């Protein structure tokens, strides 16, 4: 249970992403790559951009081979595209290993990349049923596992900023770890808790009841996975579905009712701020979601602090004082378990036994007086089935799975 090399691979600016090195072609050529458990594919810059100062390219790679294929990628924000090919890739604090893997050059993009992130490309960890074109483009980590001996399990410890803060112009700097093939007991403490994965797409997973300082929200637990459940490092903020999400602002503001905000700022479109060193962490409450068990009638609870879910911002005009943004925020495509969850845990994608571990990380930012906490089991006795189905489109129907 050590992987002393891969510890500490992970960087990144808050809420811009966390990055890996990887080598794409022959000789190799390195690029800092989104680490994504939000999508499925490996697509990296492969032409001149405003927010690049390197990019693959795939003239200079012997072992560079063209699939004679594009792919075009729109999403809410903007989109990528380009040409599909494979070329030889490592992870340079990774396994020793070197894999022939499918590779989108990205030739075109808009609202894709993001100044100042430090990045060059995104590596989609998730599985390929959601993988672009679509299924048949085999993703990484699947070539990864099936080309050598690496176990079919990665973990990651995403570890978050907080004040003082070293810089005001820029952001704050974040790191972490990928432990690719195993768990490495360094980065955890406590008990490691799994949830099942409960379909194969994104990290879907069921949460089963939510507290807001101990207080539970009663709502029907589908509710909460309307309509799915992810964990997706790819994501910055916790995100909710609209009727979870109002439940929780509610309690929330409740709790800290001491203080009276601007709307912009339960919007996350603002920042708030006291005086250096003296935020009232005390005044804002605790969040736990329950995940569903690997045993029926079981769950467990990951709970997290109002450090994980206020984002430190430090402001040039405002360098006296310590500024925070809300990073909770509505979804209409459901719960997303995103930066705001993991930088409590240890996580782990243990896609061999269709399950995610939860442990509290050695790294976790905290005060003297509260602690993020990963605890179980919880029995209910004749446990709802809390999970949503969503409605099955005709065109899904009609696809073929041969
Ligand atoms: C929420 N989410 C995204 O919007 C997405 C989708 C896609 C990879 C197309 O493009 C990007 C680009 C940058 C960042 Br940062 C995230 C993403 N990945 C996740 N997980
Ligand atoms: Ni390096
Ligand atoms: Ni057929």
């Amino acid at each position: 249970g050590s992987f002393v090399e891969m510890v500490d691979n992970l960087r990144g600016k808050s809420g811009q992403g966390y990055y890996v090195e990887m080598t794409v072609g022959s000789p190799p050529q390195t690029l800092n790559i989104l680490v994504d458990t939000g999508s499925s594919n490996f697509a990296v810059g492969a032409a001149p951009h405003p927010f690049l100062h390197r990019y693959y390219q795939r003239q200079l790679s012997s072992t560079y081979r063209d699939l004679r294929k594009g792919v075009y990628v729109p999403y809410t924000q903007g989109k990528w595209e380009g040409e599909l090919g494979t070329d030889l890739v490592s992870i340079p604090h990774g396994p020793n290993v070197t894999v022939r893997a499918n590779i989108a050059a990205i030739t075109e993009s808009d609202k894709f990349f993001i100044n100042g992130s430090n990045w060059e490309g995104i590596l989609g960890l998730a599985y390929a049923e959601i993988a672009r074109p679509d299924d048949s483009l085999e993703p990484f980590f699947d070539s990864l596992v099936k080309q050598t001996h690496v176990p079919n399990l990665f973990s990651l410890q995403l570890c978050g900023a907080g004040f003082p803060l070293n810089q005001s112009e820029v952001l704050a700097s974040v790191g972490g770890s990928m432990i690719i093939g195993g768990i490495d007991h360094s980065l955890y403490t406590g008990s490691l808790w799994y949830t099942p994965i409960r379909r194969e797409w994104y990290y879907e997973v069921i949460i089963v009841r939510v507290e807001i300082n101990g207080q539970d929200l009663k709502m029907d637990c589908k509710e909460y996975n309307y309509d799915k459940s992810i964990v997706d490092s790819g994501t910055t903020n916790l995100r909710l579905p609209k009727k979870v999400f109002e439940a929780a602002v509610k309690s929330i503001k409740a709790a800290s009712s001491t203080e009276k905000f601007p709307d912009g700022f339960w919007l996350g479109e603002q920042l708030v701020c006291w005086q250096a060193g003296t935020t009232p962490w005390n005044i804002f409450p605790v969040i736990s979601l329950y995940l569903m068990g690997e045993v029926t009638n079981q769950s467990f609870r990951i709970t997290i602090l109002p450090q994980q879910y206020l984002r430190p911002v430090e402001d040039v005009a405002t360098s006296q004082d310590d500024c925070y943004k809300f990073a909770i925020s509505q979804s209409s495509t459901g719960t997303v378990m995103g930066a705001v969850i993991m930088e409590g845990f240890y996580v782990v994608f243990d896609r061999a036994r269709k399950r995610i571990g939860f442990a509290v990380s050695a790294c976790h930012v905290h005060d003297e007086f509260r602690t993020a906490a990963v605890e179980g089991p919880f029995v209910t006795l004749d446990m709802e089935d809390c999970g949503y189905n969503i409605p099955q489109t005709d065109e899904s129907r009609s696809h073929h799975h041969h």
